[PDB]
């Protein structure tokens, strides 16, 4: 489900197969390091800093489901455990760096809950700037002073 965006042979961010679309942050330079995915036609959306396309039938079995359901508590992500509360995802400052955009924040059942775009450093912890699903529609939460990863 996770695929890496490469630029001049260097990993810039990530791309993710969520729902029936193929996502990757718009700000990420490079092209998805996967033939099938790279040749697709993406629809940019500067409001959401998102850039989606549709998953080829032969990879649709490889998508990851999403969900609007996110109760205060701890979520899972590649570098550890994210914490959700007050309508804000955070992590121990230092555990997320530039080049982590595109990485999904899963819950304990595997449902992708948000997609990291960058983070604002507010001391001990960094409030993440993510793309998250609302009632049905996509949304983007960007804490004051975010540094786009
Ligand atoms: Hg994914």
């Amino acid at each position: 489900c996770i695929f890496e965006v490469k630029h001049e042979g260097k990993v810039t961010g990530y791309a993710c197969l969520v729902g029936d679309k193929v996502m990757k942050p718009a700000h990420v330079k490079g092209v998805i390091d996967n033939a099938d995915l790279a040749k697709l036609a993406f629809k940019k959306s500067s409001k959401y800093d998102l850039e989606c396309a549709q998953i080829p039938v032969h990879m649709r079995s490889d998508a990851s489901k999403y969900t609007h359901e996110k109760p205060e508590g701890h979520y899972n992500w590649h570098h550890g455990a994210v914490q959700y509360s007050g309508g804000r995802f955070t992590i121990p400052t230092g555990a997320g760096k530039p080049g982590d955009s595109g990485r999904p924040i899963f819950d304990n059942k595997g449902r992708v809950v948000a997609i990291v775009l960058g983070g604002a450093n507010e001391g001990s912890r960094t409030a993440l700037s993510v793309v998250t699903w609302n009632k049905d529609m996509v949304t983007r939460v960007t804490p004051e002073g975010s540094e786009e990863w």
